[PDB]
């Protein structure tokens, strides 16, 4: 819906931004993952401080009806199989919370405010690790390495994302083949590509920018999600040249222009764990006073002290590989054709994003840059 795109073009703006400022480097972020946190930073917000989030963010949900709408969002993505996600506020024990804040984080994420001793930073990593692995099933076991927090630190907002996907057609692993990917280096290096033929939703689309691109579409089994790939036409254009693309309303027009269509398609095998700090992204977005101990207003968390975000860190985990509905054939019924069957090998830098459809949230965005990585 509408404050759905909102949400979803956020999450791309802050996709958008981390990747242009780390163009070489893997990166995997869950736009929802973004919103929702940040959702919880503005229950936390008042006076200019609320208002600049609302202004950036494109919504508000102190609004009415706006706390029902995100709570009923989290509960469908939670729900998904394969998808464990933890969401939550962490504040330090020492402060006195407002019940407003208490009240809002119940009725838009269920959730409450986590009192952390952050005096003692090695104690506070050990105890929110063991809660977020708690609420991923154990998907995200060590959340935070040391080094993160410090006696310093008051209040982090903190979102964790693992996702394991069966395809709805597996690959054939014996298919899987050794072929060269091409980084932005320039340099080519050989990593396994897996392969499959069968009718893909495909689309041919031009940038505003006149950058030539193609998308495709790979559907998880139930087809409650799946993942849409996207690349430039042209080898040696650069995958930066697409990231304003990437839109919730662009997304809208990529799946009523798609079709189906026979093709074989060539992906890496990859994995990825990004770990990111959000605060250098979301200044770059105008967000920055979020951050300042004396710019920022979260009256609403507490009123007895200044306070500002010490951190926003979002955590997200995803392997890509051959797996599909077991029992399921890997190979289409063999139709002739005097049509050859286009190839798309995806062997340079590529978006890759994960949608679910009833919501339309994104529950990622990435970039795969390097296969061999991480
Ligand atoms: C590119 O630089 C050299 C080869 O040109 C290589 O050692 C390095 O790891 C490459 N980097 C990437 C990201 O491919």
């Amino acid at each position: 819906n509408l404050i759905q795109d909102k949400q979803t073009d956020f999450g791309l703006q802050v996709f958008a931004e981390a990747v242009q400022s780390a163009p070489d480097r893997n990166l995997a972020l869950s736009p929802y993952g973004i919103a929702s946190v940040l959702g919880m930073a503005q229950m936390g917000a008042y006076g200019a401080t609320l208002k600049l989030l609302a202004s950036k963010m494109g919504y508000s949900l102190q609004e009415r009806g706006m706390p029902k709408l995100q709570r009923l969002l989290q509960r469908d993505l939670a729900s998904e199989d394969g998808v464990e996600v933890a969401s939550g506020v962490m504040v330090d024990r020492k402060i006195i919370l407002e019940k407003v804040f208490r009240r809002s984080l119940s009725k838009a994420f269920q959730s409450v405010p986590h009192q952390i001793d952050f005096s003692q930073p090695e104690m506070a990593r050990q105890v929110i690790n063991s809660w977020t692995s708690d609420h991923t099933d154990g998907m995200i076991s060590e959340f935070l390495p040391s080094g993160v927090l410090s006696e310093l630190t008051r209040l982090v907002f903190l979102n964790a994302l693992h996702f394991h996907g069966v395809w709805k057609t597996p690959f054939d692993p014996r298919n899987t083949r050794e072929q060269l990917f091409h980084t932005v280096n320039g340099s080519a290096v050989s990593v396994p590509m897996m392969t499959t033929t069968q009718k893909f939703n495909y689309g041919e689309f031009v940038s505003k920018d006149g950058v030539d691109y193609d998308v495709i579409e790979m559907p998880y089994e139930g087809e409650s999600i799946s993942m849409l790939l996207v690349t430039p036409f042209e080898k040696d254009v650069p995958l930066s040249a697409l990231n304003k693309e990437l839109s919730s309303s662009r997304i809208h027009q990529w799946r009523q222009e798609m079709r189906k269509i026979s093709k074989q398609l060539s992906i890496p095998r990859f994995s990825m764990d990004t770990e990111i700090d959000l605060k250098s992204t979301l200044s770059r977005m105008g967000l920055g006073d979020i951050f300042s101990q004396s710019r920022a207003d979260f009256s609403r968390i507490t009123t007895e002290e200044p306070l500002c975000v010490s951190k926003v860190l979002q955590r997200v985990k995803l392997e890509v590989n051959e797996e599909g509905t077991k029992g399921s054939s890997a190979t289409a019924a063999v139709i002739y054709s005097r049509m050859a069957v286009e190839e798309i090998t995806l062997d340079r830098p590529f978006f890759f994003l994960i949608q679910h459809k009833p919501t339309g949230a994104l529950l990622f965005s990435g970039q795969l840059t390097q296969p061999q990585e991480y």
